[PDB]
């Protein structure tokens, strides 16, 4: 009934298929694949590990509640239980669902998504693993060191993998860190929003990738007061509160790409990746700063309702189970080049703020009309205003 | 029944008839009904009527710079030309009470320059019919206004085109005011279609509003006449002008997939009291005729159709005097600026630039086709978006 | 004997030919005129206002000190005297010595030097001039805004045009003099120096015209602002582009050797000493940094004066300036230069705009920064400004 | 005989150093300055600063083929030398095994040694033992661990891991990919770059970035490393452009150089004497002077400058080493960074040496440089920008 309920049942119907079956090492054997139609030839193997990486950056929170016997909590240990076999096969070199660790670039893309998971969950989903597969992920994420990212939004891939391997424990590579904040920094455009690489595109990837994990890393940073070459002090803390200020304008801005009717704007490339889009304004929701100009129930409604509308298309899932190459159902040719079903995982990133309590405000907040719904209403709604000075 | 022009025109003349009609017998002062923002800034409340008439012929000069006939809408046209003339004589006659506020302030070079808009749309239609007495006094109030030293903005597209404007109208005019503002609007080109309002990049409708189409009528101008401008050689203008066009087009196609499948869009940035304002590179990309291969004048015509009727549905729009008020969707005076009033609100009729192509133009009578994000949400094929980097 | 006896006597041994011909309208009829071995093909009077227009640039700031009857105060007084007639004749359309005014783009470039002689020394230069005359420059001035400029340190010279308008309470165009001044900031590159222009290029134009019409620009236009409001945002931009161009200065020392020689690279090379402009405003201006004293400031630019004009063939058979250097060689003129442009080293000469028995004079003579390091001695470390 | 006076003063650089570290008494013997703001680091960094400096500017010297001259029997005695010292450097046991594993400074002046092995390899890498070479790739390998400056530090990363490339071990092709990005965005214009985001006018531009960035292209363009996003032939458009942008820099340097053999002091460590000069000197030895620059005005404006500066006997202390200072002693000018090891950084003018003794640019008629012939009264070139780079 409550929007909650319709949260936790699509999360589950996403998460469920890809759990069941990878944790007893079956992904690669039961998941009905499919690959874009301008696919670039590329290993298909890649497929698994976006999926299962993907899934558990979005549903990482939710599964970091405290367990209970409500019928929620139920799913939450079970799709929990699931993912803690899951990460055990997924680096098990003699597991049917060993993933394509050691070839390809794609595999950074994904293991970024991995940790993650492994950074919003600690306790739940990292510290539960066995001495064997701890040792497994890190040998494993130390050897994507091989890759030379694009000098884009990947540079978030490397730091993130990094940035894990330090909260771990492990060696790591503080230049991939440094690097990586220094050129997104410098790829802030303004009001909001940032270039993915030297050439500005408008897109989701702010989205999907930039800010999130921009402020990610650099929130690990803070809390280790990690000394940072030539930082001054309180430096890193002023950059991680610049960030959650951009990420906070981008929320407005993404709230009020919210329809009256639940859609929202289709433009640069990767549309396939669905409420991935939203990722900013569910993370703002999570950690608790949407700023002043949005109330919890306002962007609860607003992205339920985009949610409901969306998946409301029967044919997002295919006879498995398994997301489906589109957006508002089954529109393959929407796929990139570098697109398979897995990838549609991203979709997941919408999930974040389950990881607050069903009693918490956000969940239990009267419903509120979101910017444009008052709008065409014809009734009050707020001016908006450029933030400079970031 | 499948008469989109009918709307269209329809509104058109329902925005520009009381305030054309009042002004051409000097009574737009006398009847109009203002209205000024909750949070105006105190300035001088005259500026409203030169917002108003300025912008608003701005948006109908492409419809009236049709042939003329004697069919319904030809009599419209003819009807609201006619008015014109005499308006834009009022607003220049020192003894008229409808002489517009030329001489105080800096907001007259924001309205000056969509008067001037007005001429450089139809030249042959608001501007050679003026009489002579009427033309000199728009030359002399055209360049009273280098008195301004603009902001450091989207202003500096103002200052270019009403120099641009004397340029064509033989008159002394300042090359430097010209090159120098097409010189900022582009190192502010920040990609994908997108430029900044200044030197610092605002997310908002300015672009739509201001930037693209005044810096592209500019350069249309300067390479129609071949304008010697210092260090451009023969071509470089054109090749300006050529990338100006690209960039707009890219716009175009982002605003189209802005609007929703029940016809609305979204509302970000200062001036969202603007209204359709926000289609004005996607108007003048129909107009002049240079949609994208990925954008059919079937698509534009009916999602600017739908998002058209879908706000103009709202009667509390108007007021009782038949003027536009405050707001977006209706009457919403919070939403104005302090610099708001409701003149300010006829930049809406930017949206009407396609009435300037001709009644059977394939533009009106090709089939209505579905948008971007309407077949999307259906469920059907829609095509992938790729960013232009290299412009 | 002193080192002031010596730039006077240069300064006038450049000035008082141009200077005692134009006065009674005979510049163009008795100047020996040279110009590249790659000229254009423009017209040849530009020729005319660049010699005058610079000339004047430079020595504005000596001809402003007060009146005295010693020997340096009767050339001061010729000098003006002839530089006052000399301006009547430029501006008179009937006058042999009518300047170029009405064609090319070039006068814009010289125009500006004659703005700034005004600037300079307005009560000396400007005011005595008759009423009919002052009309002319302002009309003359005026009529400038029909040069569409490079998109380079001409905006600049635009700036500095209308800037003399609005001092002189003519009719002037705050657009062009603050567009300019945008443009120039926007192409600060750091550690003191700026872009002439979109593109960086490694040459003398920061000296020539940028730093020293840039801080002249702004310092009217805080004038101004002080003059009414509560502190404006142009004083701040004042005071960054003279901790800028003080910074340029301390490069400009630490260019000259213990011989008294500098680099030599960019465009434009037959300047001269024109690439000292920024140390000689700073000096006459009274702002040197603390690193730099007057007495070595004084020392080093003597040096390097005494040992670039015993070249006695910088100078023709006429007395006037020769296209060069260190003497006479005329293939170093680019393609715009005439040796009417050889009139901007008198750019050196603006602290001779502070008195004889000013300390700048007076001090004692001081070893500058290359000399104390080859011969061993202590030198100050240099440190960059970032933060400018 | 400007040879002979270039190779004089190299070997006596070279030969106090070299000597002492071959048999493990550098640390016994040299007689070490700190600046007197010295920031309190550890002083051992001194040794790697000496070393790593003196080989990155004789490798070149130490490359030509062995004859029976006067001058061949210096080379071979230095080579000797070296080859001994390189192996005491890395070997744990040694009294003079260098600072490697502490500190950031170790970055800089292992770059310096990779310089040398880049420079020189078949002479100085390749006759080096096979467990001194396994020691080299883990010391260069294990200064990862520093996070370096967002300045022309980046490059001493890539040079470590270029020359790790070269030697067929494992690599970091981030580091090197990542700091030629830098340097390029870093390029301000006419032959200039910024020493990081800020521009500096100063001699790092020489010290450093356009030597190095030159450096670590040549090998990338030469090896045909397949980088991210690079499209065939575009390593080789970065190598040229980067070529063409030091040409011009040296053009500037040749002009810096007065009638009598000096030159402008300003920004910050002047202590590197003619360190200035290393693009000059490298654009001589890999013979890509512009045709602006012969090589004999180069060589002869060089020389007087170098005659000009090393005629201060105060430059040597009584055991041979530098000592802080420019022209003799001035150890105030030393920054808080820096020792006596650091002065090394002025062998880099000796690139040429490189060149056989019967090469032009040794054997060319002396010639008069630029601001010699302008303050003659003498015809010399206009010079323009060169703004498309
Ligand atoms: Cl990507
Ligand atoms: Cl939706
Ligand atoms: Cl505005
Ligand atoms: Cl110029
Ligand atoms: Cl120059
Ligand atoms: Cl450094």
């Amino acid at each position: 009934e409550n929007d909650r309920a319709y949260w936790t049942g699509l999360a589950y119907r996403i998460a469920a298929p890809v759990l069941e079956n990878m944790s007893k090492g079956e992904l690669k054997k039961n998941m009905q694949v499919e690959v874009s139609p301008t696919w670039d030839g590329r290993d298909k193997d890649v497929t698994y590990m976006e999926c299962f990486g993907r899934l558990m950056s979005g549903i990482a929170p939710w599964l970091s509640l405290p367990d209970d016997d409500t019928d929620e909590g139920r799913q939450r240990k079970q799709l929990r239980a699931w993912a803690l076999k899951s990460y055990a096969h997924a680096v098990d070199p003699e597991s049917p669902d060993y993933l394509l660790w050691r070839n390809e670039g794609q595999p950074l893309v994904d293991a970024a998504y991995i940790a993650s998971s492994f950074l919003r969950a600690p306790k739940q989903l990292w510290e539960p693993l066995d001495e064997v597969t701890k040792e497994r992920y890190i040998a494993e994420f130390q050897q994507l060191r091989r890759i030379d990212p694009p000098y884009t939004n990947w540079l978030l891939f490397s730091a993130m993998v990094e940035t894990f391997l330090m909260k771990a424990g492990a060696q790591y590579d503080m230049y991939r860190i440094h690097s990586a904040i220094r050129k997104i920094d410098e790829w802030y455009v303004g009001d909001g929003w940032y270039s993915d690489g030297e050439h500005f595109a408008f897109d989701y990837y702010n989205s999907y990738v930039i800010q999130p994990m921009y402020v990610q890393v650099l929130q690990v940073l803070a809390d280790r007061d990690a000394a940072l070459r030539d930082k001054a002090p309180g430096a890193v803390q002023k950059e991680l509160d610049t960030a959650k200020k951009r990420m906070q304008r981008f929320g407005i801005i993404l709230e009020r790409f919210i329809s009256p009717e639940g859609t929202f704007p289709l433009f640069g490339r990767s549309m396939t990746y669905r409420l991935g889009v939203f990722q900013p304004l569910s993370m703002l929701s999570w950690k608790e700063f949407l700023p002043e100009e949005l109330t919890e129930g306002q962007v609860r409604s607003a992205l339920t309702a985009a949610m409901k509308r969306l998946f409301a298309h029967e044919a997002n899932f295919n006879e498995g189970g398994f997301l489906r190459l589109g957006f508002a159902g089954h529109q393959p040719d929407l796929a990139d080049w570098y697109t398979n079903n897995g990838s549609m995982y991203l979709t997941s990133e919408v999930f974040l703020p389950l990881g607050l309590p069903a009693d918490h405000s956000f969940w239990t907040s009267p419903a509120e009309e979101w910017t444009t719904k008052k709008a065409w209403q014809g009734d009050p709604f707020p001016k908006d205003h450029a933030v400079r000075y970031l």
